[PDB]
């Protein structure tokens, strides 16, 4: 059923305080739109996941980088739903009483890790499958064909596939201001205080997933940087260059002063261990040029410049050094810039 006031007898109903109609109606969103997300997560599995593996179109890896662990953020939600239809059928009256307990056996503890390692899974991993969907629709006609026909279905509500996947992570988002709610219509003590503590876990679990979706976007950019890298122009380190064996922790448009009379608009790249000047051509990002595109922050000095708001990143040999001038767009991006390439140049020579 759906109304939480059409399950209890009306007659029944007159006795209950006002703030006790509150507190069930809000315990009853927290069931009702459970159930809605099971549901939708019923929708992935039943009209994408099932039928494409049945038709065998994609490759094992494919299949995981698409839909993950799509079959236990399934099964998670499935059994958390039954346990919230379980609370209801304790009694007749369709009248819940104490529920604080249930909220800390469902976000506290197991059942806290097994939500939030699941989730992390699958919600760090949707940039990943939104971009293999992309690829796959563009390289392969007959999962085009399957994607185009299973989004026709109607249980789909004229929403694409990269559409619904961001339902796991939407929901996450929920659960704690539907226990704030519960909260704040719990009179007793005892029971709010419960009801809290779940809340807070609530809160917990989400910036894990949160924290493991930022790290995430972060790999799945480069991922992409790292397949758009052109080295057409190669000496063996450098054509082999494999930006995603480090994590990125800043980008930006540079440019590259190389006299007074030429400059090289860039986008750059602060890694763990190397920045990395690439050029703008169409799709790809370039690595050309004895001046090296890859400066080893092992060595670097870096220094404003008293004449624009610019750079000197000053690569060091055994010879000597080559100078870089870098200009950035405004003073407060250079200033960011240097502060990055410091921290992590100071970092590498600091593991030595």
């Amino acid at each position: 059923p759906p109304n939480w006031q059409q399950l209890v007898s009306r007659e029944v109903l007159l006795g209950l305080k006002p703030c006790e109609i509150k507190r069930q109606e809000v315990i009853n969103e927290l069931f009702y739109t459970e159930r809605a997300h099971v549901r939708t997560l019923k929708v992935l599995d039943q009209v994408f996941y099932q039928r494409v593996s049945r038709e065998g179109i994609l490759s094992p890896s494919e299949l995981r980088k698409i839909f993950s662990n799509l079959e236990d953020i399934l099964q998670l939600h499935i059994g958390l739903n039954e346990q919230m239809k379980a609370v209801r059928k304790r009694n007749e009256t369709s009248v819940i009483d104490q529920i604080g307990e249930d909220l800390l056996t469902w976000f506290s503890g197991p059942g806290e890790e097994k939500l939030k390692h699941a989730a992390a899974t699958f919600c760090s991993n949707q940039p990943f499958a939104l971009e293999m969907i992309k690829s796959r629709q563009k390289k392969d006609s007959r999962f085009q064909t399957f994607v185009q026909d299973a989004e026709s279905n109607p249980l789909c509500r004229r929403l694409q596939l990269k559409d619904i996947i961001p339902t796991q992570m939407q929901r996450l988002t929920k659960y704690p201001l539907l226990l704030d709610n519960i909260a704040k219509y719990t009179e007793w003590p005892t029971e709010r205080e419960k009801v809290k503590k779940a809340a807070d876990h609530c809160r917990q679990i989400l910036n894990f997933v949160n924290q493991a979706v930022k790290e995430a976007e972060n790999k799945q950019r480069l991922e992409d940087y790292q397949r758009r890298l052109d080295t057409s122009s190669l000496v063996e380190e450098l054509r082999n260059l494999d930006l995603t064996k480090r994590k990125m922790i800043h980008e930006g448009p540079l440019v590259w002063k190389v006299n007074r009379d030429k400059t090289i608009d860039l986008y750059t790249l602060l890694l763990e261990d190397i920045l990395v000047l690439l050029q703008k051509q169409d799709d790809r990002l370039v690595l050309r040029c004895t001046f090296s595109p890859v400066i080893k922050l092992s060595t670097v000095l870096v220094r404003q410049v008293a004449t624009n708001k610019a750079l000197f990143v000053i690569s060091m040999s055994d010879n000597g050094a080559q100078i870089y001038e870098l200009v950035a767009q405004t003073v407060s991006e250079k200033t960011v810039w240097q502060d990055l390439i410091c921290r992590m140049a100071a970092s590498v020579k600091e593991q030595s």
